[PDB]
């Protein structure tokens, strides 16, 4: 369908092709290269974990793929509240070469009531990223899960310096919703529209992602979305939307 | 025994205490941390992967580890010859905090007769560490095998900066041999005696440490090993040692 179809191309060129496993190789980093590299267009970016990032790099640039980011992930799946362990992790991210570092907000610390560590940790991490480097702070809004609390950790991120705001690890029982973006792209449009989105896991197909893409179109405008303000952060979506673009 | 509990002691004081492993998780490391707090006294430092650091060091400073120090590794296992990556790793550990990093040589490259890239590699990595960070260079000599090339990576690396040449990465068929310490120890007599030693993998018991030490003992001097000179790469010594000490 060429709404849906036109929906599977955006979406492809706003992915953060990702594979975070715990069995994973040099070996199969190297295949997500090349998978970055789709029939329908490069990728925006790939995630993986920090100590693949010069192989991941050292591919990329090796074949064609010099123009994909490297996005990578810190404090990375726990959110822990130890704001020194999630600055030298990212400090290490920015080390390796990361174009952007996805860190984990302390949820479980906003949600015994703690809104202090929460600001200080993405304002830290920001710090150790610098101008240059992209910060993405996960929220993991299907355990927050209240309204509320998904409002106040998107005001805390995007207050300490986040680059984007990004809904989930990818590793708990809920990952990215509609009504998690509904609320974090309002308080998006509230604060600051340079701050990007990212729903991350919960990514089903080209038809969800349309409704992701039509929430952002509808709250920030119809031209809002770009590889600046908009990602997918998904490990098995692109060859549902190449199947969708009857490609692969 | 006498002479055998006086190295065990000793090697316990210099060893780098390792855990390696593709398993390894959190929990495995906080639990190499409160190994490293010996009945005997505190190993010299552990040695882990990069991303274990942070846990590690918030670990050590909380359990009176503050001064013991934590080693990594780059290039590794594999000893590959670009240089980019290499670099790239080694300032990720720093940036970790590793007080230490064993950076594996290319010794592939040198067996092919490309002794540059072995001296750039090393160089490089060495730049890398920055003021506060030592550099140790394994050059998988049980690999090398032959004398001269284990003399050759030697030079090339303490002419490159190293701070510590070191055996071996654990991760190969053969591992420290007396043979190879005698060549890497009579290098160092002869170009810089501050440059240290490291003999890793392949340590079986307090008898083997003795005939480390006495090696380093007859050709650098009684006195020359020390944490910053000496180190017992071991991921399995310990426990033999502790039980030659009768603990
Ligand atoms: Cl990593
Ligand atoms: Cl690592
Ligand atoms: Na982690
Ligand atoms: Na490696």
């Amino acid at each position: 369908m060429s709404d849906l179809k036109k929906a599977a191309q955006q979406a492809i060129s706003l992915m953060d092709l990702t594979t975070l496993n715990d069995d994973d190789t040099d070996q199969k980093v190297i295949e997500l290269c090349h998978k970055a590299k789709t029939p329908a267009g490069d990728t925006a970016a790939i995630c993986i974990y920090p100590r693949f990032i010069p192989i991941a790099r050292k591919t990329l640039n090796e074949i064609g793929g010099d123009d994909i980011k490297i996005a990578t992930v810190t404090n990375f799946p726990h959110g822990n509240d130890d704001i020194a362990i999630a600055v030298l992790e990212t400090r290490a991210a920015v080390a390796y070469g990361a174009d952007e570092v996805d860190v984990v907000f302390p949820y479980r610390a906003l949600m015994e009531g703690n809104e202090t560590v929460g600001f200080e940790l993405v304002k830290a991490c920001k710090e150790a990223c610098g101008e240059d480097t992209i910060l993405k702070v996960i929220i993991e809004s299907g355990v927050l899960a209240d309204p509320a609390l998904i409002r106040k950790a998107s005001e805390l991120s995007i207050d300490a310096g986040a680059d984007f705001i990004k809904t989930s690890t990818g590793k708990v029982a809920v990952n990215a919703t509609l009504e998690a973006a509904e609320i974090m792209m309002t308080v998006i449009s509230e604060k600051n529209p340079k701050v990007g989105f990212k729903p991350a896991g919960g990514v089903k197909d080209a038809a969800a992602a349309a409704e992701f893409l039509g929430v952002a179109a509808r709250l920030l405008g119809d031209d809002w979305a770009t590889p600046a303000t908009f990602r997918f952060g998904a490990s098995s979506l692109l060859t549902n939307l190449l199947h969708t673009l009857e490609l692969a």
